[PDB]
């Protein structure tokens, strides 16, 4: 109080911050408090059930939320808040059970060391879930539906095989807005939701995060916005961990806001969800490990560019992020369905097989560009041409071998430019060639083997296939 | 638990036992890094109080423990007679006032699964203090390290033994690279799911505790620049103005080289290429050595090298093949000087050499290399 006394909180809203317990602005009288089997049940439209503010090391079991009253949620007995809990470092929730109409339970500040197992928690039923407004939230969580389970300024509460149903969002996780600190843990979350209704499991803000999926899950209905996880302006330092088994049936996997990617697959056991699922937004993956598929497909008339791509009957649209799929799945190949992949701005080809129906094209004086050492084959495609510039540009000093065994036009360009000191191999076989110059450099000195082996090429460059920019270490024509 | 000089000790046959939730702290850390353990392994010497100590073949489950104000964390030995027993501790919430810790995981002989919860620290000695200190592990153990690094930075490792041990399982490393450091990068066997594009040596202003994956923070010599570049796939590698030196064969990993600084190789040493790729030498202020052959190769894959910078191996090779190998040098610019550009200690390798500057030994055009190489291309 202001003149230095003490008041007990009768503030329903009014919960203690870390700094509050240091400041001396609040002094907890929360200890030695331990629940067996507390069952609480509340009139409608009570706003709070229990609020655990300040009882570090104080324990719980069995503690019992709300009533199943009957069908009608609006009038059963349980609360639009169940728990919501501050400044409860090393206090532990045994099997807590929950039943909620806005939000299960919500974690904030101070909770170092806390833990929740085996928890189950649920609203009463979905019905017009989706338009619960959450009461106690991160200022970064701005969605309309319930949400089972909000933690935020710092809270990082370990969540032990919680079993959560009928929620629109199963949890909505933000870091502390300083430092991103609060790492959302969730071990094995039975995840479950009456005819599949749900936005999005994991919320994350600004946060990393190591969950273990335990092959129970699911996405939401609505077939552009809800997924599993949303990274919602996650820092460049930070990493969403995924491990465990995905849902048998197929899920959208990631959606996002932010310019970084954060998204680990460890080891993920991805059962069929390339084939039924969709991984959505793969701009936000940010690395795969112990997960590899063959081939990466694109049909750019039947195309999604939510699947993953990897599997046949789930093609994605675009070549944009190609590169960026072949090696987070260290894929061989890819086919080209029927039509015309096109490109409008240089990007990135794989070092990869190319084969199938489909043709490449560079549009817009783009170029396709050459960024690792290998070998690029394009094998019996419709074709690749450019309308106006060079077809690939090397910008790796690695050995780069470049395979082309279907038509290529690069009209008034180059097949090959190299942006650096390079080491080139082409070769061309059967079909057609046309360029001013099948190799060319910037700059200083490229070395470069070539064979065309091909009647229908620029026959005025046999003698001189190559730009001063390059030496040649053998040449075989005709 | 409250103690004052030994929390929880847990020795010999305890199979299957675990300690949920234990929240355990020394009341204060006013001088506990004077305490002595009481109960602990022979190989445990140092001073200072430990939390939880663990020995003789006990491996009990420790899920979530809570750790306040200890010197030590934990203190685990292995069998003596096998290493056996696996340290287990599954997130654990350690915190001490002021910082004041010498280390959290202090193991001997032994092996580890730790899945880190974002929060920890390291002490307030800039030399010792480390989360890790693996002691004597022996070649066939594996300290596992899961989760994500504290927020702070903090030294990683130390170490005593012949054998790394240490792995990178996925860890989430935040911004450590930048804040942080290695400690004693010798003692970490592998890493999985942790990159970096590029690594930077600083011969005069760098520190050899830092990771050297970012900038700010460069390591200072050459000596694991070959093991840190496989560990987190780095691209490049930046010379920070200065001379960086070796006095003994060290080992250059096959990426691009770029920055300010030349590269020496003293002592009659020679730089040691075992991979097969592509070495590149851009912009350097160039490279050469007082007597050794330059680039020893010992691998028979495919090699590559590019050199666009000064080049001085006096009277020696520029490239000396161990193996019957396969070379293509390519020598951009800048200046080039050798007694032959590539040679061989046996029974022929093949080459492909191109020499593209006006300032070389013009009298071996016609010879570029020894008896035992076989040219396949020669572009001068
Ligand atoms: O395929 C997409 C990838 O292409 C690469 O060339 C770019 O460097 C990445 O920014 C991008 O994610
Ligand atoms: O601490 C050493 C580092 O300081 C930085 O300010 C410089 O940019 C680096 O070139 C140098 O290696
Ligand atoms: O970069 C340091 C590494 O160099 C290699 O050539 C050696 O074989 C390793 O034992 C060493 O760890």
């Amino acid at each position: 109080q202001p003149d230095g006394s003490y008041k007990l909180n009768k503030d329903v809203d009014y919960y203690p911050t870390g700094l509050d317990i240091d400041n001396g602005d609040a002094i907890t009288c929360a200890r030695k408090i331990d629940i067996n089997n507390l069952n609480l049940i509340t009139a409608p439209g009570v706003k709070v059930g229990v609020k655990w503010i300040g009882g570090a090391g104080c324990t719980t079991k069995g503690l019992s939320i709300g009533e199943n009253t009957g069908s009608d949620i609006t009038t059963a007995r349980l609360p639009r808040v169940g728990l919501l809990q501050s400044a409860s470092w090393g206090s532990i929730h045994e099997n807590l059970r929950i039943l909620y109409k806005t939000q299960g339970a919500v974690f904030i500040d101070s909770n170092g060391g806390a833990a929740v197992n085996n928890a189950y928690i649920s609203r009463l039923g979905n019905t017009n879930g989706e338009l619960e407004q959450a009461v106690y939230k991160p200022a970064g969580f701005t969605e309309v539906g319930d949400v089972a389970v909000t933690q935020f300024a710092g809270s990082e509460v370990k969540f032990n095989s919680p079993i959560i149903e009928q929620a629109s969002f199963d949890f909505v996780h933000a870091g502390r807005d300083t430092d991103s600190y609060g790492l959302f843990m969730v071990d094995k979350p039975h995840i479950e939701s009456s005819g599949g209704k749900k936005k999005h499991s994991f919320y994350l803000i600004n946060t990393s995060s190591n969950v273990t999926l335990s092959g129970v899950g699911l996405s939401g209905q609505d077939p552009d916005l809800d997924s599993m996880y949303f990274l919602k302006n996650c820092p460049e330092t930070a990493r969403n961990v995924v491990r465990g088994q995905m849902p048998i049936s197929g899920v959208k996997l990631v959606r996002g806001t932010g310019n970084y990617p954060t998204l680990v697959l460890d080891c993920t056991n991805m059962g069929s969800q390339f084939q039924f699922g969709e991984v959505g937004d793969i701009f936000y993956i940010k690395d795969v490990v112990g997960v590899k598929a063959d081939t990466l497909y694109i049909d750019p008339v039947n195309g999604n560019n939510y699947n993953w791509g990897t599997n046949g009957t789930k093609p994605i649209r675009e070549l944009t992020n190609i590169a960026k799929i072949c090696q987070l799945f260290r894929c061989k190949s890819v086919y080209l369905n029927a039509g015309e992949s096109v490109i409008t701005s240089n990007t990135e080809l794989p070092m990869v097989v190319f084969e199938g129906p489909g043709s490449l094209k560079a549009n817009s004086g783009s170029s396709f560009l050459i960024k690792a050492g290998g070998t690029l084959s394009l094998i019996g495609l419709s074709g690749i041409s450019t309308d106006g510039g060079h077809m690939f540009r090397v910008s790796t000093v690695e050995k780069v071998n470049i395979h082309t065994n279907c038509s290529v036009n690069a009209g008034a360009a180059y097949v090959v430019l190299s942006e650096v000191q390079g080491n080139i191999e082409y070769r061309q076989l059967f079909y057609s060639v046309n360029c001013s110059k099948y190799i060319g450099a910037t700059a200083g000195q490229t070395i470069a083997g070539i064979m065309v082996k091909t009647a229908t090429r620029p026959t005025g460059i046999d003698a001189a296939p190559v730009d001063g920019n390059v030496s040649l270490t053998y040449k075989i024509i005709e």
